[PDB]
């Protein structure tokens, strides 16, 4: 249901789909293998840091309507003690937060330049296709014309027979040139159609990634300014830490949406 | 050859179409189609397409013969054996060009009930993205209103308060109408590459069929006819049998 | 500036949508939706640009005055002004918002009936397809038999005389269905290549939506809300006013 | 309702479409005159060729029957006089085909070129955006760090002034660099877009080009076999003239049929 889990889950199916693709270039190697990789290395690292950032901050909520609980007025050695602790608490979240993110920024950029790698190809088979099929409309005219003497031969007497032993070899010749294009042209045609496809499935993939990273960047934003909110407690009045405190915990529920299993 | 070049791309968009999970009936149908298709219809055009050149080869050896010979009920003796030899390779293909059609239709209906699926997807999502664009405008609203009131130090402590109340409703509407429509966006994108393979498939399979066709029409017509003409029917009957080769060659 | 882009992509796409002919009538109402979208919603989103440009202008000037001057009843003359000077853009700004969710929620609808008319062609087509295959073999088997039958010479009159009315008979049957097919498909087309504009029309409408939204809400801040404090009031409402050139700039 | 009909009809709206895109490269422009021209120039002459056919073939279809009426023997100079005007009469139709499909080969062949340009130069602009797309997520990092400094410098007494009075001006520089780059990304993201909706209406056009074309060389090929049927007369028995006869008298009902003006 949560954009983590529908992003993983389609990235997953992407994967197998782009598995199932034999007889490309290396740049679809690449990618294969690129893909290969972030389904069984960094996904399970993106459910880990989910896992850890819905811990981090379940915890968090309940310190902060704690402190946000406090009648009369805030010791200010007991605030530093608790931004201390809670400052602490975030770095390695942050940290893991910010490594998911790279992680996943170096792998969808390779698989977007050997996207535009595999693009590039793609359009050398269109130019290849419009040569063999030239070569196809010449090698048909060639064979109208030894048709056309053919006709005229068979048309003479006695006379005839020499030169229509001999068209018999050029006709022969001229035929597999026509049977040898046709099937080149199929070929090309094939393995445009099949490169088309599997970069739809590529394409697909990166979409699915990039709302994965968007994901990840937004809950690393969300930290940021949960930081910042818990260091303005730390520069310093009561009414101010209760003012930061209460912005600190709209930024904790913010990754408990951000970051959750399920939508709701 | 055409022939050969249809088999083997047929053979890799099934091994993709069978990749894809999770889909409504109508591509659980193609899938099983193009299984059966790929296991036992195309070593029947395999079987077939041997078959058509072994006969052929025997058949133009034995038409050079004819045209070779220096008896009008000697005519009627071969004639006759063609016809036979051909009769078991004329089924082959009339049954191979059935099943073929029969297969590719039914991919061809199950892919239209697939595009009226989409289409309803799409309709689903224009009705919920007005809702969801509205709360998301509402949400952008009030995360402004958070950093404003954040910045007025303790006089915007009350009104922090009332908002965050709010912002908890918002986050949790934009949350499920995101979630709502992103799933069906998944929905759209998985269907419309299956779709992509399956057209892919059949179109690949009317090569096939076409050919299959252009096969059995040389066929039916060296198998249904019966004295200088035995010179030109001689010759007629080597341009097909020559034809046939070519149709259903290995090249 | 996007403002200003999704502006300029929005005329270009409107040309292109008007130049299509012989569309149903959702196209049409589509056709209609953008022209009026051109001629008058955009150059009310360009006098919305300025005006808001304008005032924060002003006001970012007079914000820097007051966190200048070295009052409680001098804070209120103030706020008052503001909020009496931001109605009127405040007020162009949410009519511009609701006049463009409008006119797109109405494209959105007629793409989707576009889109349905489309798979209905599709699946016409497919009901006719089948017999469009049968009669073109049948005209390939007759015309390969017209071959053979003109090389048996004078005994292949008789045979050639019956296959030219049969001939006739199937190429008038393969005309009318190729006939019947090719419009089909040069009807899909002309609507995939009318949607593909639709939709890239639809998707800057959607920018220029989101930037309207992002603006009407900053100015909806500014305008509803009442001493040190002062100092942090003007410097919030200061970066907001700068956020307003920011969203509404022509970069 | 008939393939040339259609496939004009559906070229002179695709082309009115071509022409309503600015702002595109050189090859978009050579496409737009030259679809211009197949439709101001082109597009008669085929016309015109279709009238001439279908004159042509009405009046050789009645000239067979009358052969084919022919009792008793056929004097074999009436024959031959009769091939020989026959042979005269396709003569100019032959070629007005022949002239007719090189036109329009050769003006759809410099369409295709032109595409293939066009769409190497789609790739360019992926490439193009994917450093762009980099250089904002990294200036927006850039904007992240300074905000925090300011977060920071905010955070200390009066020392912190001095500083503060310098950040500000990075902090502007840094924020016109990513307003400048979503600006530079969002402008390259239409001109994609403007380019694949030319492509689109430049693909359909020479799709029904391509029709055009096929049908224009379905109606050589049936007048060369016309011509070998004719030329099968003139080789010479009264019952052979009446074989040819009859196998041309097909060959030009094909013709009525594939140039016709409605199906059916
Ligand atoms: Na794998
Ligand atoms: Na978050
Ligand atoms: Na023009
Ligand atoms: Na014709």
């Amino acid at each position: 249901n949560g954009i983590l889990s529908q992003s993983i889950a389609n990235m997953q199916q992407a994967e197998a789909t782009i598995q199932s693709f034999s007889g490309l270039p290396q740049n679809a190697v690449n990618i294969q293998q690129n893909v290969g990789e972030v389904v069984a290395a960094l996904l399970p690292q993106v459910q880990t840091m989910q896992q850890q950032v819905l811990a981090f901050a379940a915890r968090l909520e309940l310190q902060l309507t704690q402190q946000l609980a406090n009648t009369g007025p805030f010791n200010p050695e007991a605030l530093k003690a608790f931004v201390d602790l809670v400052q602490q608490e975030i770095a390695p979240i942050q940290t893991l937060t910010a490594q998911t993110l790279t992680a996943s920024q170096s792998a969808n950029d390779r698989i977007t330049q050997d996207n535009i790698a595999l693009q590039r190809i793609g359009v050398e088979l269109q130019a290849t296709i419009a040569g063999l099929q030239s070569n196809l409309d010449g090698a048909r005219q060639e064979l109208d014309s030894l048709n056309k003497k053919k006709l005229y031969l068979t048309g003479l007497g006695t006379t005839g027979l020499p030169g229509l032993i001999a068209l018999a070899v050029t006709l022969t010749q001229t035929q597999n040139k026509v049977s040898s294009l046709e099937g080149q042209v199929n070929q090309i045609e094939g393995q445009i159609q099949r490169q088309q496809g599997f970069l739809g499935q590529t394409t697909a993939f990166s979409q699915q990634f990039g709302s994965l990273i968007d994901r990840v960047s937004k809950v690393g934003n969300t930290i940021s300014l949960l930081g910042g909110d818990i260091a303005n407690v730390a520069r310093d009045d009561p009414e101010l830490a209760r003012l930061f405190f209460t912005a600190a915990l709209t930024e904790v529920r913010t990754l408990q949406v951000d970051a959750s299993h399920h939508h709701h």
